[PDB]
């Protein structure tokens, strides 16, 4: 599994971006291009938000409004990251209700002259366009998946989805434990990398037993309880003030036993301002460098729209991974996670994988705990250069689990559903080639801060165009499918999956079948009964890597019910065998029709119309190897309309190979 | 002109290694025994460099890094190696940031007992030692030279000075001319080869032209826009899918026109992995090697040290020699040139000749792009054997203009200053005299690989020891020469060349006359004006082929103000005229003793002490010609600590001659 070549991860998480608000544009992602958009109810995609009165919101560039409203794009401020905002731009799973929830500002995203550093990062390195945050809501239970594995309930018994733990003198801390406390039990090293401030963002700060240890910690210090309390005084003082502050705090350090003074030098001792990535350098130079390091910026360098830029992100990223690349012999032996706690309030148009009612686990108010909205994951590190993209489905938690399988320490603390439906981030990395390692250009001069402000869509609306062409992609350990049978009052549908992980199924209704969409999780084998309650169904099934399967048709023994389309996926030709079947009275024939993934001077030789008589059954073979996997067929009967069946999708064979943005 | 007898030029082009770092301790060149080596601010040689806190890093050796570390000696790691890098490194022409900018690694070498394959071919056929990249940054703009004569701007309008563009499917290629482009309208013959994997060194790939026609002919493989991304499916598949993936290449292929199949063909169809050697002798076999052949080896077989080795590169270099050597009709018209792309940010003593600020086409932020670190260059053919050394300054675009001289196909990208500093290669080869094929041993097994390290330096320090013994070296077109006159407030330096090609002086100041090392291109006189604003001054002179001049003295009113040396360099006699004056009111005695080249024995009988009464002078001739041209004078004047002149160097006579050891 080659992971004993890695001997340091470091994990960076910024704040409150999402994947389309940064990425929507860039080549060879799921983005603006998105050829598995959901349709919305009103049957537009899901890129064309509902506004008031009518009125529609497509997405729209920050510059453009920079200029028009005459501000800085670097300085946009903060929307909505409320749990309960959350649910009403999500809305019940239809993902119609941003611009209510969260403002028209909520379709604003910025492009590659915008934002260069984090384009030429993911052309260098491996993005990951799969990647959830881990619940829909605010930075503090997005940071706790990421520190424990979990968000588990208040001391008041709710569920723990707001910031409530910011009130550290009140809040007695979160009681099931940190991913950190259990590697330092199993003596493995770790370090959190964090200054004078860091807008409670060092969620460890936050468990019960990290509290304890500041408390003891700070005890000479005239009445500080938690460290936040104590840096504030620091950050305020003069120097002599500093010097007591500093002076009566080591004293307090040194009566900690020794498992306490070590949490304590480990997550709970900040650096002075400015100087994260210089200790950060340090320890790599020294050849100190932990096994595990959390590195939390402050509220300037954190990229949160409210508080930092863009462009100082992209400042802290350069000089973090410049300290790394400083010593070769480090770096050659160093993976960095760069990720975003949560999408802020700002769209992306991917519907998450969702718990569905039956996992009570994973809901709270009648509404999912379990992946929020995409964010930017980068992966940065000797093994994954290339400019690959990775579509596996990850959340926070997806890193706890790469320490797992690294470590060997388990995080018992992740519930089932979530490991069930997240990967553990060993997909991104290819360990057995050698490369240079890239120069990573230092960013220009952070602009003159002059004011947060809120963009508006202009007047004249456009929709984005996503930079064309496609990316190398990873191989994923998912192989969906889906088949329909129409039966009395309802279609059974058949879903299959025979990946090595579980894929996510959604099904969206646009007959009436369901009144929101319904969302599972496969592997193996797994039945929907739809009910088709009038004369006709219409609806869609999405899944990982582009998978879509549409059906439409007539009803009960009605209008063309003979025609049966079944499917078998071969994984070692990906080709795909559709077998069409003739349940009716009448001598049916079938067309299958590429609508993508064919050179259009091309399409005749792949179409193929086929005669089936009554009680008979023909096979036709689409072969996708052509197009590297890549599939786009429509299934219909001549002289009628109601039925169709599309199949888009990606045959997997273990082997890397591009994504799906070469249909046209 | 000898030219005529080339019918095949063969360019190999290895990755990342320096001229010390692998020659330090050859025989017969400038390495780690260089008696013109710099000196640093410190006082202390350029070979000391400074670390921490007071303390420095001598070279050492690699072989014994690996005994205490527990490593393998082939299989060091790659350092830094960017333009940034760089320039602290150089440090503004001090030369003195090596460890800083690239950790204690950088100072470590190789030596004959681990490379043997390199020190033979140099023993036995010539062997450039004042060769040097073209800019001092990583490997893209340097192959921009070779393949181009220049490296231009990026879309952006900054100077390519990076690797932009290996970032394949967002850069859309360098909009500049490449020199095959022309060697193909002019109906020239030319061929890359080059395999499925080729480590993005085949820049030719990175061209807009070029670009274009790896779209067209990738048409339809469904989804690939660029060479390198075709090639990777190619080489992750298996027989079967290989057979679909060049059946959907060959589709987009037959859609090229004349001209742009002829390029594809020629530049851009790499061939299977691991037959780059065979499919070059499978040309040499068949009698169709072109005039022009690009040798561009997979990323194992680079040399490059974060994929490759010393020994993986020695084994596929005696390759295409011995191909070349299986058929001696096209060895004897052939020309190998095997060179380094740069030099990693592997640790060189000498610092390379750069433009002066004054020169802005070869200036970006401040910083010289023009010639970088120097690394090693062997030109193998009939015509250069007998392990000479070859002293003339040369960068990649030199190879270009041998080109130009050969096939009359001019590059105009090569900016004037490059064309004034560096020479044409053609001062490395014998045309008149041609030999026979020597034999050369076999590299033997390739270890197995054992991981990367980074070299650290011993607790005990030394100093390495080149081989000794002087190599047959070539003869230059430079005839320089320096002198000084105090004045009030300045010291004065006459420089004068009298060769064919402009010579490249370096002054270094060691007494506050300027912040840093001043730079001048000279063919005839030019002058330099030295300020002096205290009581003393003392500043060095450097040279092409080991040339030095080293000033010392007061300001005015010390025991030597009328002091005053001149010289007269006759290359018929090779004689140094040196002409003693005292212009104060004191009486001088001189003493003019040789520091070297002359035998310890008779040291005395070269010595001469000459009086020199107020506003009269007298005359020295010292022969060095009994010394092959070679000469070291010290020239002081009793009673005056401060007062020195040292006059180093080689007369040149046309002819060829020995290295300076
Ligand atoms: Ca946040
Ligand atoms: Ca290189």
């Amino acid at each position: 599994d080659g992971l004993g070549a890695i001997k340091h991860v470091v994990i960076l998480m910024q704040e409150n971006r999402s994947f389309d608000h940064y990425f929507g544009t860039l080549r060879g992602v799921r983005g603006f291009g998105d050829r598995n958009a959901v349709e919305l109810p009103s049957g537009k995609p899901v890129f064309e938000q509902p506004a008031a009165l009518g009125t529609s919101v497509l997405p729209f560039p920050v510059r453009d409004a920079a200029e028009t409203q005459k501000k800085d794009l670097q300085y946009i401020g903060a929307l909505d990251h409320s749990w309960s905002g959350g649910g009403k731009a999500w809305a019940g799973g239809w993902m119609n209700g941003w611009v209510s929830a969260k403002t028209a500002a909520t379709m604003a995203y910025y492009d590659r002259r915008d934002i260069p550093l984090h384009y030429e990062l993911a052309d260098t390195f491996t993005v990951c366009d799969a990647y959830h945050s881990s619940i829909h809501t605010s930075t503090s239970p997005n940071r706790n998946h990421l520190w424990s594995g979990k968000t588990g309930n208040e001391p008041n018994g709710k569920r723990a989805v707001g910031n409530d733990a910011y009130n550290e003198g009140t809040h007695p801390g979160y009681d099931w434990g940190t991913y950190a406390e259990r590697l330092e039990k199993a003596g493995r090293s770790w370090r959190t990398y964090t200054e004078w401030e860091n807008f409670t963002d060092n969620q460890i700060e936050f468990f019960a037993t990290f509290k304890a240890v500041a408390r003891k910690a700070l005890a000479k210090t005239g009445g500080h309880t938690f460290m936040e309390s104590f840096y504030a005084a620091v950050r305020d003082a003069d120097a002599t003030e500093r010097e007591r502050l500093f002076g009566l705090l080591e004293e307090g350090v040194a009566t900690l036993d020794k498992t306490e003074r070590s949490l304590f030098e480990r997550a709970l001792r900040r650096v002075e301002t400015g100087t994260l990535a210089d200790e950060f350098a340090k320890d790599v130079a020294a050849g100190t460098l932990p096994e595990v390091s959390y590195l939390v910026p402050s509220a300037v360098d954190s990229e949160h729209p409210s508080v930092s830029s863009p462009i100082h992100s992209a400042t802290i990223v350069y000089k973090v991974l410049d300290a790394l690349g400083k010593h070769p012999d480090v770096w050659r032996h160093t993976a960095v996670f760069i990720n975003y706690d949560e999408n802020d309030g700002f769209f992306d148009h991917v519907p998450p994988p969702v718990a569905s009612p039956e996992v009570t686990e994973e809901q709270w108010e009648g509404k999912p705990t379990g992946l929020g909205m995409r964010v930017p994951m980068l992966v940065v590190s000797p093994w994954t250069i290339g400019g690959y993209v990775c579509s596996e489905v990850f959340d926070h938690t997806s890193v706890v689990r790469f320490l797992e399988r690294w470590t060997g320490v388990a995080e018992p603390n992740i519930s089932d559903w979530r490991r069930t439906v997240t990967g553990d981030l060993t997909s991104a990395f290819d360990f057995s080639h050698a490369r240079r390692r890239p120069e990573v250009e230092q960013p220009g001069a952070i602009p003159p801060f002059s004011g947060r402000w809120s963009p508006k869509p202009p007047a004249v609306q456009h929709m984005p165009v996503q930079e064309p062409g496609a990316r190398p992609a990873r191989a994923l350990p998912y192989q969906p499918d889906a088949q329909a049978t129409v039966e009395d009052g309802a279609v059974r549908v058949d879903l299959s999956n025979t990946g090595r992980s579980s894929a996510h199924f959604a099904l969206y209704p646009y007959a009436g079948e369901f009144p929101v969409p319904q969302h599972r999780d496969v592997k193996g084998t797994a039945r929907w009964t739809v009910p088709v309650t009038g004369a006709a169904y219409r609806f869609t099934v999405t899944g990982p890597n582009g998978f879509r399967r549409e059906f439409a048709g007539p009803a009960k023994d009605g209008a063309s019910a003979g025609a049966e389309v079944a499917s078998r996926v071969d994984a070692r030709e990906r080709d795909l065998h559709l077998t069409l079947r003739n349940t009716g009275r009448t001598t049916l024939t079938f067309t299958v029709r590429p609508l993508g993934y064919v050179d259009e001077a091309d399409l005749r030789d792949w179409t193929r119309t086929v005669k089936v008589k009554p009680g008979r059954s023909r096979t036709v073979v689409h072969s996708a190897a052509d197009a590297h996997g890549w599939y786009d067929l429509d299934v219909t009967v001549d002289g009628d309309d109601a039925f169709r069946r599309r199949l888009m999708g990606h045959i997997e064979n273990g082997r890397a190979s591009v994504s799906g943005h070469h249909h046209h």
